[PDB]
C-alpha cells in the first residue's frame, strides 16, 4: 500500500 498524498500516481490505499 501507499497512502500518503506524496505516492501521487502510485497511491494504492
Amino acid at each position: 500500500e501507499c497512502c500518503n498524498p506524496a505516492c501521487g500516481r502510485h497511491y494504492s490505499c
